[PDB]
C-alpha cells in the first residue's frame, strides 16, 4: 500500500461546525476584545458610512423578526468595514410608550393592585424597559452583530428626553403645533387619543341597521306630501344619541316611495330588493329642495336637519347619511357648517356620562353604560323605525396595544399641521405635505416599490394628533397663559425647561411647580400659567432619534442624513413616516438617504406569527438547532425584501449550502496547508488551466460583489455556489487531485496550484466575511498561509486583495478560451456516463482518447477529462464524430491509481521519483 507514501493534505479545520458550542466563544470574544471599537478606530480608514439604528421597543424578548433585521443591517455595516470605511452603527431601544406601559398596566391587574403615584409609576416603565434593554443586547450579540451595543442610545436617557423635547420645541418656533378640536381616534381601554401608526385595522362584527327619520308636520306641509321618513343605514347605533342631521348627496334625486319611505333613487333598487323599503314609488325629489327640512330622531325625538354633504355615497347605504358631529370627522366639519351642536356624552372609557341626561340625548337608564354594549338595547328601543338589521363584517380600527376596537370622541388635543405653510430654512414658504413629498424624491428606496408606499400615506395622511393621556413618556411640557389662554412659545421659557429635562428627565415636570419649572425671570408671574400634562406620541420620540442621536451628538454616532436605514414593511406606517415629517420640519428634507425595508417574518402557510397561535417559531430553539451562521446564510439565501416563510425544511436546504462552503473551505485549507512560505515571496509559472481558473475567479468575483452593493444576497451567493460547485470543485480540484497528492512538494507545478488555491480562499472568505463572520474568523484561526497571505491577525483585517498583484501576473496577459475543450470534456463526461451504465469501465482513467480535432492542447485535454493517455491505442471502445475511446494500454500505478504504469503492480514512472526523492 502506498497511501502512506502521498502527501497528507489535512488541516485542524474542522468539516463539522459545531456552532452551538463554537459561535458563543467567538462572539464573547468579540464583546471582550471590543471589537467594533476596535473597526471604528483602524487606522487606514477611507470614507464614512453610518447606518442609523431603528429602535426596537424595549419590551420582551427577541423573536425572529428582530433577528431578521439585525442580521441584515450587519451585513450591510460589515459590507461596508470590509470594504475600508469608517463605520457608524450606534443600536438603540425605544423605551417610552404604550408598548412598555401597557405591560405595567396589564402586570397590576394581575397582581390585583394599581398606582396612582406619577413618579413611582414611571420607575416602574422605566425599570421594566431597563430589564429588557439587557435581555435584548445580550440576544442580538448571540446572533454575531457588531454595533456600539456597550453604548446604545435610550430614550429614556435624561438627554435624550431633552433632545425629543428640544424636536418638539423646533416644531412650535415654526407654527406647526397648534391645538385642534375634531373627533379623532380615542381608546377606550387605556383612555387616550390615538393616531395611526397606533391603530390595527382587522376584521370585526357589528350590526347594520337601516332606520326612519319622520318628517316633521312643517316639512310634511312644506313637501306636500301625507308620509315621508328619511331612511339612513349606519353601523353605529351607539352615536344615534348625537344625531343632529342627516346628510344627502348634492343635486340628487330621492325617492319618495308608496309607504312613505324617502331615499336615493338610485339606490332603491337595492333597498327594495333587501326588504328596507317598499317598490312602488310614487315622487322623485331633488336634494336641494329638501335641505333645511327637519325631521324626528325615532330615540330621543330630537330635530335632525336635513343637509347636504360634500360627498355622500350611492354605491352603499340608502343616500342619507345620519350625522354626529361628536363621532366623526366630517360629520362635525357638516356640523359646524350648518352651526349645528357638536352632542358628545360618551367619557374617556366608551361610557355615557351625564351629558344624555341634561341634553335628553338617550334616557337615563343608559347611564355608565359602555356605548358597544348600550348597543343591543338601543336597536330594540328603535321600535318599528327599525326597517331592518343585519350583522357585517367590516375592517375596523383596534388599539395596537390593548386591542380593543377604537372610537372617535370630539376632543381638544395638539396636531402637526399637514397643510400649513411654513418659513423654509431657505428662506420660502411650503406646506409639510409638500416639503415631505420632495424629500421622498430624493431618498432612494430598497425596494423601490417602498417609494410610493411612503408616497401615498404621504399624499394622504391627515393632521398629525400628538398629544396622548399616558404617563410613560416625554411631555408636552408647555405653559398655557391664563391671561392669553395661549401656549407660551418664548424661548428662555422652552429652553430653561429643556435644560432641567437633560440634567434630570421629564419627571420633574410632574413634581415640581409651576414657579419652579419657570426661569427666574417669570416666577413673579407664575399665577398666570399652567402645565400642559399630555405625553408625546412614542412615534414623535423614534421620530426624533436622528436628532437625538446623530445630530446632538455632532457625527459621533453618525452623519445626518444617515446613509442607510433598514426596517420592517410595517415601518412605512411608523418610523419612515415619522422620522421624515420631523426631518422635514427640522432640516426639510428626510434625515435618511436610503431605506432598505424587508418583509415580515411569517410562518409555513405564510400567516403572521403569532404568541397565541404557536406558529412562532422561538428565535432560541431555532439558534440552538441550526447554529447563528446558518440562521444568518439562511437571511442571506432568501428574498428577504418579500415575506419569508419559516419551515424546518428551508432551513435544511440551508445548512446544506452552509456545508458545502465549509467543506470547500476546508479542502482549500488542506490543500495549501504543507505549501512553504517562501513560494508567496516568489512569482510562479502558471498553467493554462490555472489561468483559467484565476480568470473565472475575477469574473465570478466582481458579479458577487456587484450583487452585494446592490444587497442582492442571494443573487450574488448563487455565483459564488455555483463557482464553488462547477468550476472549482466539479472542474479544477478534480484536475489537481493527482498533483497535490502524489507529485512531489517541491514540484513547481504542484505549488503553482497551491498559490490558486490560496488566491481562491481569500476571496470566499472576503465575500462571506459580512455573512459566515465566525466561520470566517475560524477559517482565519487554522491557516496560518492565509493569515500570512492575507497579511491579517483576524477576520477584521480582511481587505478585498488584488490577485494580480499578488500573484504577480503580467499585464495584457491574454485571457484564456477554454470553450472547445470544456464542451470535449462534456461530450467525454456524456460518453463516460454510458459506457459505465453498460459495466465497460469504471473510471475515465481507465481510457485512452484520440481528439480528431488536434488544435486542443493535449495535455490540457488529459488534465481536464482525466484520460490517462492522449492518442491512439488497441482496444476500441467507442466512438463519436469528436473522438474515440480505447481502454488505456497500461496497469494501474499502485500508488496514484492511474493507468500509466508499464509493469503489474509497479510504481508508475512519476511516482518512481517521488518515492525515491531525497
Ligand atoms: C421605531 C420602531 C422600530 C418601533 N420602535 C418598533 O416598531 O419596534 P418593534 O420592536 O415593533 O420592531 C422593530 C423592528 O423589527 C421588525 N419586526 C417586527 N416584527 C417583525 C416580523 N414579524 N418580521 C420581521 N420583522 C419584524 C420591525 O419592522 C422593526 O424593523
Ligand atoms: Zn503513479
Amino acid at each position: 500500500e502506498y497511501k502512506d507514501t502521498l502527501n497528507l493534505n489535512t488541516t485542524t479545520f474542522s468539516m463539522k461546525g459545531n456552532l452551538s458550542v463554537n459561535e458563543p466563544k467567538t462572539y464573547a470574544k468579540w464583546q471582550e476584545q471590543q471589537a467594533f471599537k476596535r473597526m471604528q478606530a483602524r487606522k487606514d480608514n477611507h470614507g464614512d458610512f453610518t447606518l442609523h439604528d431603528g429602535p426596537p421597543y424595549a419590551n420582551g424578548h427577541l423573536h425572529l423578526g428582530h433577528a431578521l433585521n439585525k442580521i441584515l443591517k450587519d451585513i450591510v455595516v460589515k459590507r461596508e468595514y470590509f470594504k475600508g470605511k469608517k463605520i457608524y452603527y450606534t443600536p438603540g431601544w425605544d423605551c417610552h410608550g404604550l408598548p412598555i406601559e401597557q405591560q405595567i398596566l396589564e402586570r397590576l391587574e394581575k397582581e390585583k393592585t394599581s398606582l396612582e403615584n406619577p413618579t413611582l409609576f414611571r420607575e416602574k416603565c422605566r425599570d421594566h424597559a431597563k430589564k429588557f434593554l439587557e435581555i435584548q443586547k445580550n440576544e442580538f450579540l448571540q446572533l454575531g452583530v457588531l454595533g456600539d451595543f456597550e453604548d446604545p442610545y435610550k430614550t429614556m436617557d435624561f438627554k435624550f428626553e431633552a433632545s425629543i423635547y428640544r424636536a418638539l420645541v423646533e416644531v412650535a418656533k415654526k407654527g406647526l403645533l397648534k391645538e385642534r378640536h375634531k373627533p379623532i381616534y380615542w381608546s377606550y381601554a387605556c383612555e387616550s387619543a390615538l393616531a395611526e401608526a397606533e391603530v390595527e385595522y382587522k376584521m370585526k362584527k357589528s350590526p347594520s341597521i337601516f332606520v326612519a327619520f319622520g318628517l316633521k308636520k312643517e316639512s310634511l306641509e312644506k313637501l306636500k306630501v301625507k308620509k315621508a321618513s328619511l331612511v339612513i343605514w349606519t353601523t353605529t347605533p351607539w352615536t344615534l344619541y348625537a344625531n343632529v342631521a342627516i346628510a344627502l348627496k348634492k343635486d340628487a334625486v330621492y325617492a319618495l316611495t308608496q309607504k312613505g319611505y324617502l331615499v336615493a333613487k338610485a339606490l332603491h333598487e337595492k333597498l327594495a330588493a333587501l326588504g328596507v323599503v317598499d317598490n312602488e314609488i310614487t315622487h322623485e325629489f331633488n336634494s336641494n329642495d329638501l335641505e333645511y327640512l327637519v325631521a324626528t330622531n325615532p330615540l330621543n325625538q330630537r330635530d335632525s336637519l336635513v343637509a347636504l354633504g360634500e360627498h355622500v355615497g350611492l354605491e352603499d347605504g340608502t343616500g342619507a347619511v345620519h350625522t354626529a358631529p361628536g363621532h366623526g370627522e366630517e360629520d362635525y366639519y357638516l356640523g359646524l357648517r350648518y352651526n349645528l351642536e357638536v352632542l358628545m356624552s360618551v367619557d374617556e372609557k366608551g361610557c355615557y356620562d351625564e351629558g344624555i341626561i341634561h341634553n335628553q340625548l338617550l334616557d337615563e337608564s343608559y347611564l355608565g353604560e359602555h356605548v358597544f354594549k348600550a348597543q343591543k338595547r338601543i336597536i330594540e328601543q328603535l321600535g318599528d323605525s327599525l326597517l331592518l338589521e343585519q350583522e357585517i363584517e367590516h375592517s375596523y380600527p383596534h388599539c395596537w396595544r390593548t386591542h380593543k376596537p377604537v372610537i372617535y370622541r370630539a376632543t381638544t388635543q395638539w396636531f402637526i399641521l399637514m397643510d400649513e405653510p411654513f418659513i423654509q430654512n431657505d428662506g420660502s414658504q411650503k406646506t409639510l405635505r409638500e416639503v415631505a413629498l420632495d424629500a421622498i424624491e430624493k431618498v432612494e428606496f430598497v425596494p423601490s416599490s417602498g417609494k410610493n408606499r411612503l408616497k401615498t400615506m404621504i399624499e394622504n395622511r391627515p393632521d398629525w394628533c400628538l398629544s396622548r393621556q399616558r404617563k410613560w413618556g416625554v411631555p408636552l411640557a408647555f405653559f398655557i397663559d391664563k391671561r392669553t389662554n395661549k401656549p407660551c412659545f418664548e424661548s428662555e421659557v422652552l429652553e430653561h425647561v429643556a435644560n432641567l429635562f437633560e440634567k434630570k428627565g421629564c419627571d420633574v415636570w410632574w413634581e415640581y411647580s409651576v414657579k419652579d419649572l419657570l426661569p427666574p425671570s417669570y416666577q413673579e408671574d407664575a399665577k398666570h400659567y399652567e402645565k400642559i400634562m399630555h405625553i408625546l406620541d412614542v412615534w414623535f420620540d423614534s421620530g426624533s432619534t436622528f436628532k437625538a442621536v446623530l445630530e446632538d451628538y455632532h457625527g459621533e454616532k453618525g452623519q445626518s442624513p444617515s446613509d442607510v436605514i433598514l426596517e420592517g414593511s410595517d415601518q412605512h406606517r411608523g418610523w419612515f413616516q415619522s422620522s421624515l415629517l420631523i426631518g422635514c420640519v427640522l432640516n426639510n428634507q428626510a434625515p435618511f438617504k436610503k431605506v432598505i425595508t424587508h418583509g415580515f417574518i411569517v410562518d409555513e402557510k405564510g400567516e403572521k406569527m403569532s404568541k397565541s397561535k404557536g406558529n412562532v417559531v422561538s428565535l432560541d430553539k431555532l439558534l440552538k438547532t441550526h447554529g447563528s451562521d446558518v440562521v444568518r446564510l439562511w437571511v442571506a439565501f432568501n428574498d428577504y425584501q418579500n415575506d419569508l416563510r419559516v419551515s424546518q425544511t428551508f432551513f435544511t436546504q440551508t445548512e446544506q449550502h452552509y456545508k458545502k462552503f465549509r467543506n470547500t473551505l476546508k479542502f482549500l485549507l488542506a490543500n495549501f496547508s504543507d505549501m512553504d512560505l517562501k513560494n508567496l515571496e516568489r512569482p510562479h509559472n502558471f498553467s493554462p488551466l490555472d489561468h483559467f481558473m484565476l480568470e473565472t475567479l475575477e469574473t465570478i468575483s466582481a458579479g458577487v460583489n456587484s450583487a452585494f452593493e446592490e444587497h442582492d444576497f442571494v443573487k450574488g451567493l448563487n455565483i459564488l455556489m455555483a463557482f464553488v460547485t462547477n468550476e472549482l470543485s466539479g472542474i479544477y480540484l478534480d484536475a489537481c487531485k493527482d498533483s497535490l497528492y502524489c507529485d512531489s512538494k517541491n514540484n513547481e507545478k504542484r505549488q503553482a496550484i497551491q498559490m490558486v488555491l490560496l488566491a481562491t480562499a481569500s476571496k470566499l472568505c472576503y465575500f462571506l466575511a459580512p455573512i459566515l463572520t465566525h466561520t470566517i474568523e475560524e477559517v482565519l484561526e487554522h491557516s496560518q498561509a492565509l493569515r500570512i497571505f492575507l497579511q491579517a491577525k483576524d477576520v477584521f483585517d480582511l481587505k478585498d486583495i488584488s490577485v494580480s498583484e499578488k500573484l504577480h501576473l503580467k499585464e495584457f496577459k491574454k485571457p484564456e478560451n477554454f470553450e472547445a475543450v470544456l464542451a470535449l470534456r462534456s461530450a467525454f463526461n456524456e460518453e463516460l456516463d454510458r459506457l459505465k451504465k453498460e459495466g465497460v469501465i469504471k473510471n475515465s482513467l481507465e481510457c485512452a482518447i484520440e481528439v480528431k480535432e488536434k488544435a486542443l492542447d493535449e495535455n490540457l485535454v488529459e488534465e481536464l477529462l482525466m484520460v490517462s493517455f492522449v492518442g491512439i491505442a488497441k482496444e476500441k471502445l467507442s466512438e463519436t464524430p469528436a473522438f474515440t475511446l480505447f481502454k488505456a494500454p497500461f496497469y494501474k500505478c499502485p500508488r496514484c491509481w492511474r493507468f500509466k504504469s508499464e509493469l503489474e503492480n509497479t510504481p508508475c514512472k512519476r511516482c518512481e521519483q517521488v518515492l525515491k526523492e531525497r
